[PDB]
């Protein structure tokens, strides 16, 4: 609901990839690392597919 993260953020580590059945990228920023960028919005991510989830 009004989800807005996007392939910026995500989680480094993390493959991030949409529900639909698509990868949409990969882990490229650290919740702990200054590496997002809040002013996009990617509804169709749905979480990110991590070697450790």
């Amino acid at each position: 609901d009004r989800i807005c993260t996007n392939c910026c953020a995500g989680t480094k580590g993390c493959k991030y990839f949409s529900d639909d059945g698509t990868f949409v990228c990969e882990g490229e920023s650290d919740p702990r690392n200054p590496k997002a960028c809040p002013r996009n919005c990617d509804p169709r991510i749905a979480y990110g597919i991590c070697p450790l989830a």
